[PDB]
């Protein structure tokens, strides 16, 4: 009979990692492992820990807003304790890529990107920057965009943005935008950020055009500024998963006549390309390989099997670090088909998925 430990907790709780830690028995223990299994979702993915000496484990790839079992096993002579449970729900995870449209003087579109947990809301601040209190709206959970009215005219406001789950809170997306002079008239534009580009689209006027100018923030690349009177200028070549800042002019008779207007955006991750599925009838493993996402400075792959069948409790989920193009799962019932998904990472945010399905041979 192994003794357990004691006093599981939790020292770090984010929206994609939990960090825990615990007492070890009064008794000569070879190790620990982990288990941590969703509480209430099924469609969510469970992880097993090897074993290790340390008296705590840090668990990352979880979702947001979950609550998961963390069960910590003493392990020796071979045999197991009875585990130390105990649950958490991890953080909401913020919205992403605030942007701004500028309409007129004193009315402004903002748009964002939805976050990745399950909300019951949205919390909106806007105000001057240099002046006053920000006001407040009430947003719904299922929009992805805001209109402002009532604005002051070349006017640097401060937006901030917060997910709602019940009583939980995500942290704030922040952006800012400044207001046109006044009685300015600029054409209608929308823009749209995706891996690679920046694309901005207008209807065209006679002696109008745009000037679009791109940089990252942070430096690294050389700046990209090109013009166009056609009604859209896509901008691509560029690096996923960076923070650029575009500016925008207006080109009246092909002269700059109204002040740039600044936006800030960070390009989305790029998923891994060309995902392979081998199963190995006489072993009973699966192998899942991969082709390196193109993003730089990620953090590592996310790989999920998920039987299509609607089935419980055989979802696992394995994270590796980024120098990883393969992994495996090992008790896959044969016969049976899985869905398997491998998302980019980098720290809480996650690229689209590649996925395929595999039905491995029942030998």
């Amino acid at each position: 009979t192994v003794p357990s430990p004691r006093d599981l907790q939790f020292v770090e709780v984010t929206d994609v990692k939990v960090t825990i830690m615990w007492t070890p028995p009064e008794s000569a223990v070879t190790g620990y492992r982990v288990d941590v299994i969703p509480v209430n979702l099924p469609g969510e993915h469970g992880q097993r820990l090897p074993i290790s000496r340390n008296t705590f484990a840090e668990v990352t790839g979880l979702s947001p807003g979950v609550t998961y079992y963390f069960k910590v096993f003493a392990v020796s002579h071979g045999r197991e304790s009875k585990p130390l449970t105990a649950q958490q729900t991890t953080k909401l995870d913020a919205p992403t890529n605030l942007q701004f449209v500028n309409e007129t003087d004193s009315t402004v579109l903002v748009r964002w990107t939805p976050p990745r947990a399950q909300i019951t809301g949205y919390r909106l601040t806007v105000g001057l920057t240099r002046r006053g209190q920000p006001r407040q709206y009430n947003v719904g959970p299922s929009v992805s965009k805001y209109p402002l009215r009532n604005l002051q005219p070349a006017s640097e406001y401060t937006v901030s943005l917060v997910a709602i789950k019940g009583n939980q809170e995500s942290p704030k997306a922040t952006g800012v935008f400044t207001t046109l002079q006044p009685g300015s008239s600029i054409p209608p534009y929308n823009t749209e950020v995706t891996e690679t580009t920046i694309v901005i689209t207008w209807t065209p006027a006679p002696r109008i055009g745009f000037k679009l100018g791109v940089r990252p923030s942070q430096g690294g690349e050389a700046p990209r500024e090109v013009t166009s009177d056609s009604g859209s200028i896509v901008v691509s070549g560029l690096t996923p998963g960076v923070e650029y800042v575009y500016t925008i002019q207006v080109l009246r008779d092909g002269q700059e006549r109204d002040a740039p207007i600044v936006n800030k955006v960070v390009t989305p991750l790029s998923p891994p390309t060309n995902l392979h599925l081998e199963a190995n009838p006489d072993t009973g493993v699966l192998t899942v390989s991969w082709e390196r996402s193109t993003t730089p400075d990620i953090t590592g792959y996310r790989i999920t099997t998920t039987p299509t069948n609607g089935q419980q409790g055989n979802s696992l989920e394995e994270v590796v670090h980024a120098d990883q193009s393969s992994c495996t799962f090992d008790n896959l019932s044969p016969g049976l088909e899985y869905n398997v998904s491998v998302y980019t990472v980098k720290d809480d945010k996650e690229s689209v998925p590649i996925s395929d399905t595999i039905i491995p041979a029942v030998p």
